[PDB]
């Protein structure tokens, strides 16, 4: 079976104090034994967080570049991430794709390099509202996935996160069924386009609004293997989400 | 006068081993006391460098965003930079403008926010070869500078670094005179469009190729107040650059 994976993407939030609070939640709160937990933190705190968090819990960078080193002011590489002990990296997040304009190709190259460098990756994909309403959900997620797949040969250390970007500003989030529909269509695409074994073993996290109230129904969907939590990851509620399967 | 300022931009380079070797260069190397020294490091080692580097040397982040916190995965804020004790941030570097497409206005907003957050800033500007050949050197640097000026009211903690981006892949770098021609023109623009005192006191670093072989002649230029160093900042050579203005 696919191990349930819950990632906490802190985004651009945090400081020493706040981090001690958040790590207090993980250490404290009861954690499900069958849940792989990953925490995505700002680069400035990667080493600190990696030292204060149990070896069982993954620590992820929120981004990285495609080469070990180079004339790329403001970027960090997988080698640096590994240098401080971090073992995960979040790539292709919608905020980076849209606000910072990273392309499918760049994301693909980044995923490839991260994996080859020894990092576990959470690659994000997702369609916007205009894309969905234009009935291009599948077209969009298949294109983003296809780009990554073009540079990835081994998916064992990859976790895909689906971000229902279209829901933002909508007034209502995606329904558990809508989320499920996307996950199953994506898994199907992976089975037919990459490999049936990969499709059956790859974890696909739901990357929309996950809270204590909806995490359980969301977690019970056949093709949802976890979450890439946003705001909730900063609160104790993150523990409740980690135990959505309970 | 304007205090000589030398910044070392490591860019995307470094690890614990390499950082200890570079901090070694800085610690042993006889550093001129009249030079303000700053070192720009990858965010991952921001706190690490600040704890190992002497309080006299400034530790800069290589970039930051324009708000204290938010839904900006992969970005860091001045609030975080300060939380680990760093006091500087390099913004608007040519690689971020050209490779990552940061706009003149985003740069200005970041500079404004960084300054307001209590950080000192090395704001970068510079024209490409296309722009220079098309005769837009002044047009570009003034435009980039003007955008930042629209969001800055206090220039005390700002250091401008001019990057002769046009010199890459050309075979030869900018000559000291060519560098001086831009620096002077920018200073003049600042005195006219911002303020006389600001223009006269604002440090303008040369962010082109700076080595131990060309630092002295460059630092001799009337309007060059230091350097934003690239490659050489990862080697002992950085010290010689820092001591570009020492007679012996």
């Amino acid at each position: 079976a696919r191990k349930f994976v819950v990632g906490g993407n802190w985004k651009m939030n945090g400081d020493k104090k706040q981090i001690n609070e958040i790590i207090g939640f993980l250490k404290s709160g009861p954690l499900n034994q069958d849940t792989e937990v990953v925490v995505g933190v700002p680069a400035i705190y990667l080493e600190l967080v990696r030292t204060c968090v149990p070896a069982s819990i993954g620590v992820a960078a929120q981004n990285c570049y495609k080469v070990p080193k180079g004339a790329f002011t403001g970027e960090i590489s997988p080698a640096m991430i590994k240098d401080v002990g971090a073992d995960w990296v979040i790539l292709g997040h919608s905020e980076r794709r849209q606000i910072f304009g990273e392309s499918d190709e760049l994301i693909a190259e980044k995923v490839c390099h991260a994996l080859e460098s020894g990092l576990k990756v959470i690659a994000c994909i997702g369609e916007t509202l205009e894309e969905r309403e234009a009935g291009k959900t599948e077209e969009v997620v298949f294109r983003q996935t296809k780009a990554i797949a073009a540079k990835v040969n081994d998916w064992s250390n990859v976790v895909i996160a689906y971000e229902p970007v279209w829901a933002i500003g909508t007034g209502k989030t995606a329904t558990p069924q809508q989320a499920q529909d996307v996950h199953k269509a994506l898994r199907q695409w992976i089975c037919e386009n990459i490999d049936a074994k990969v499709g059956n073993s790859i974890r696909i996290q739901y990357g929309g609004s996950v809270t204590a109230a909806n995490c359980k129904e969301l977690a019970s969907q056949p093709d949802i293997d976890g979450f890439l939590v946003g705001g909730a990851s900063l609160k104790p509620e993150f523990v409740d989400i980690i135990n959505a399967r309970q």
